[PDB]
């Protein structure tokens, strides 16, 4: 049983999927109404690795199925798989060298067009819906009453009820984690009625090769290759009677089971393939035969635990990461008087006669959405990242660019970031493990890439650890199967800077737990991508982006020229990086001596010969040295932070003329040159000549005249985060309710359109960053400097007079937990995980107004205050202890 069920979060409807408004703008590759159907109605759930998708269909019932590694491309695609990389593009780095030669002699623009690769789609290939479970009621009529079908968050589950002629059937299904298991738990009121065909149809637009659908004793196995590459997979379901009571046989199709004059059922089913992350040849060894083995095993392993024992450990492990976090903005909820369908609640929001306790609900449920879908996306066994739709797809084919919209890739350009933005905050940071595991998983082939396009060769780069290898170079589009080269076309499909960002979504593993395991592991990654830049990548600007060093010909997406000597987007990234570096080496001692200083530190250091060897051996080049040179952030004539060196005012040079390619109207979509504001460290609060000129590039970028824009998918998931590191929680709110009114379908999937999960995450780590920010520096009028200090309520909405938040984590590994009233901090209880100093600014109050307890004894804590009148609480910690902050 459920037992009290009137407390846990749930999305809920009073119709199956079928019945349910999918009326929200469909996108690319959904023109297809039953795939449109799918992605705004249907309720997700998994383990990190299989996944359904629950429609909750009155007689043919329907489940969507998913496993993470069913990709296709990569190794065997081909007689000559090598990363999409094209040496005739790259030219050992000589393209790219002569490009920059020209940028350096001059040249505002280049032509960057012969930076290539990655022409063959079906190498790329992409991520395939696996298929569907069909559990077939053979019902003559449809109708029903008492009809509801639901997600529950809380445990982790979906279920499904109705009455069908006098006889109540229910459904519940979940994927469990320990037990890697799926499980559909099926009911009827009243004894041998329960009847259903199960089959488990794979997606038939893909090709195959020797697909076979077999039945023996109580076990439907769907088994075969992948026709593009080889790929080995197999899922079972095995069919477990209540008691031995009804029959099972085998279906008259020979691909199906049959069950009759039952009452209760357990269907157990496991999915696999031969997939490893492995380079270069991504497959395990296993034999059809041995794959077989194991999914075979996995199924009788957890019906021989049984059901019940199934669903606890499922139910325990997944609330153990969901409950972590508890949020009270007064929401209603699906216990409420008057409690409304999550269909209904989203109508009502969007026309505006949502109530107050109303918006509560969705803004909360969305928010807690977030959460639960990392859980059943990406957890620390998961082989694969969450992907451009976690694991949940309906859409499949062989080749990229294809059936899938953008794949369902890894998106390596903001999207994956995204997607890794709430993981640490939203107390969930151990499921970021997959996303370290990729990105460790980009170095081999990423050298590849690197010494066709940059020149970088790592010697011996099968034996040579990561971190001491030449560098590892990968672009937007990524795969399983290390396709770290460029695109085909520059504008979308070259994007070095993509190494560096995700990099920054690593280290933050470390910034949030101080675990010394995960510091050396971050370490690796930045000292090698770090070594990459600075000896490869780097150069000193010509004189169109006048006296620094840049990453050389760069596109600031999407927008203005093609290639231009470095720009804002790309600096700000490789400082970021830098920066992180040199905090990784310090937590480390700096054994390998690479900080450096800024003693004799000039661009002229980066000389070079013809082959591109430095001319001078023993200059500073080291991390300090390169950053301190980059000089990312210029506030132009417009009072902007400016997207292009050669900028003046807001789109135009310094001469006054155009910048080609610039969108006219201010309002492009992207805003590539913000990423130090956020997700970095470049512009923050406490720099008010840089925010106050973020502020204005946001202003220009978000508003038409007055009229604060919508917008969707990544886009307004970015916006969200940015504003909310500027302090103003009315405007982040605002475009929160955006989000919700145009961005949202019914099952709460974010959309572009079509559904992208990236706006998901964004919307959780947004609300999170409204609530509390942990990523700046303080800096006291005596010069005293406070490093990632806590601060609580940065961004609070006026909306949001009274509320409480529980189990957030901050930087430096304290849990946070803050109660408001009156737009006030009444109480902050910041638990301290690894004892290092406390240092808490209020946003919301004024921290020189608190004190400091540890239950009932006073804490010692100083107030230190900067140069505007900002104040911080500062005090030391111990492990293992909760910090109360109240208002004098
Ligand atoms: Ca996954």
């Amino acid at each position: 049983g459920d037992g009290d069920t009137s407390k846990d979060d749930w999305l809920w409807y009073k119709q199956p999927a079928s019945q349910t408004d999918a009326t929200a703008t469909a996108g690319g590759n959904y023109g297809n109404p039953d795939n449109n159907r799918w992605q705004q109605t249907t309720l997700p759930f998994g383990n990190g690795k299989i996944g359904g998708t629950v429609w909750g269909e009155v007689s043919r019932e329907r489940v969507t199925f998913n496993e993470e590694t069913l990709w296709t491309g990569g190794p065997g695609s081909s007689t000559s798989y090598n990363g999409g990389n094209n040496e005739t593009k790259g030219q050992n780095g000589a393209t790219l060298r002569a490009l920059n030669k020209q940028l350096a002699n001059g040249a505002e623009t280049v032509n960057p067009g012969n930076l290539t690769g990655g022409e063959n789609a079906a190498e790329q290939g992409n991520y395939l819906n696996w298929g569907d479970i069909y559990l077939d009621y053979g019902f003559n009529d449809t109708t029903v009453t008492e009809y509801r079908r639901d997600l529950n968050l809380s445990k982790g589950k979906a279920d499904v009820t109705f009455k069908h002629d006098g006889v109540t059937y229910t459904r519940e299904y979940f994927a469990s984690n320990p037990d890697n298991v799926m499980v559909a738990r099926l009911t009827a009121s009243k004894a041998g009625k329960l009847n259903f065909n199960v089959s488990m149809p794979t997606n038939t637009n893909y090709s195959k090769t020797g697909e076979t659908t077999t039945v023996k004793g109580d076990t439907l196995t769907v088994k075969g290759a992948l026709g593009n590459n080889g790929l080995l997979y197999n899922s079972q379901i095995k069919v477990v009677l209540d008691n031995g009571e009804g029959t099972l046989s085998e279906g008259s199709d020979g691909a199906s089971l049959k069950v009759s004059d039952a009452k209760a059922v357990t269907l157990y089913i496991a999915a696999a393939t031969d997939y490893k992350q492995k380079y270069p040849s991504y497959r395990t060894g296993e034999t059809a035969a041995e794959v077989n083995t194991r999914v075979a095993k996995v199924v009788q392993d957890a019906a021989n635990k049984g059901y019940t024992a199934v669903k606890k450990a499922h139910i325990d492990d997944h609330s153990a990461i969901y409950d972590r976090v508890k949020i009270d903005l007064g929401q209603s909820g699906h216990s409420s008087d008057g409690a409304v369908a999550t269909d209904a609640l989203l109508k009502a929001y969007q026309r505006g006669s949502a109530t107050t306790a109303q918006k509560r609900e969705l803004e909360t449920l969305v928010y807690k959405y977030g959460r639960y879908l990392t859980i059943g996306s990406s957890r620390e066994n998961s082989q694969l990242p969450s992907n451009l739709q976690g694991i949940w797809s309906v859409t499949a084919g062989d080749n990229a660019h294809g059936n899938t919209p953008w794949g369902s890739d890894f998106h390596m350009n903001v999207n994956l970031q995204m997607n890794y933005w709430p993981t640490y905050s939203a107390n969930m940071g151990e499921l970021a493990e997959p996303l370290i595991e990729y990105v460790e998983g980009l170095v081999k082939p990423g050298r590849v890439t690197a010494k066709v396009y940059a020149g970088a060769e790592t010697t011996n780069p099968e034996t040579t650890p990561i971190g001491e290898g030449e560098g590892y170079m990968a672009h937007t589009e990524n795969t399983a199967y290390g396709w770290t080269a460029p695109g085909q076309s520059f504008s979308w499909g070259w994007s070095p800077a993509a190494v560096p960002w995700i990099l920054q979504n690593v280290y933050e593993a470390y910034e949030y737990s101080g675990d010394p395991a995960l510091l050396d592991r971050v370490y690796a990654l930045l000292k090698e991508e770090s070594h990459f830049y600075v000896n490869y990548m780097l150069h000193k600007a010509g004189s169109s982006s006048g006296d620094r060093l840049t990453t050389g010909v760069a596109y600031s997406p999407e927008q203005g020229p093609l290639g231009t000597d470095g720009n804002t987007y790309e600096s700000s990234l490789v400082w970021q990086m830098l920066n992180d570096a040199i905090e990784a080496a310090k937590a480390k001692g700096d054994p390998d001596g690479l900080v450096g200083n800024t003693t004799d530190c000039s661009a002229d250091n980066w000389a070079k010969n013809d082959s591109g060897n430095f001319t001078d051996a023993n200059a500073n080049r080291s991390w300090s040295c390169a950053k301190s040179l980059l000089k990312p952030i210029e506030v132009g004539d417009s009072g902007q932070i400016k997207e292009w060196y050669f900028e003046g005012a807001l789109g135009k040079k310094k001469d006054g003329s155009t910048i080609s390619g610039y969108q006219a109207d201010n309002q492009h979509r992207h805003m590539s040159h913000l990423l130090g504001l956020f997700p970095g460290d470049l512009i923050t609060i406490d720099n008010s000549e840089y925010m106050d000129a973020a502020k204005t590039s946001l202003r220009y970028r978000c508003f038409k005249g007055n009229v604060l824009q919508s917008n969707t998918g990544w886009a307004i998931g970015q916006r969200i985060n940015s504003w909310a590191r500027t302090g103003d929680g009315n405007t982040t709110y605002q475009l929160v309710e955006l989000q919700l009114k145009n961005a949202m379908y019914a099952n709460l999937f974010d959309y572009h359109a079509p559904f992208q999960i990236d706006g998901n995450f964004g919307n959780t780590s947004g609300v999170d960053e409204m609530l509390l920010q942990s990523n700046s520096t303080f800096t006291d009028t005596a010069g005293k400097k406070y490093v990632n200090y806590t601060n609580i309520l940065p961004a609070l909405p006026d909306a949001w007079a009274g509320g409480s938040v529980s189990g957030l984590v901050a930087r430096g590994n304290f849990t946070v937990g803050t109660t408001w009233k009156n737009g006030k901090a009444t109480e902050v209880r910041l638990t301290s995980n690894k004892g290092k100093q406390a240092a808490v600014k209020i946003t919301a109050g004024g921290a020189q107004n608190y004190e400091v307890k540890n239950g009932d004894t006073a804490v010692n804590a100083k107030v230190v205050t900067n140069a505007d009148g900002a104040s911080l609480l500062v005090f030391d910690t111990t492990a293992g202890t909760t910090y109360t902050i109240t208002k004098k």
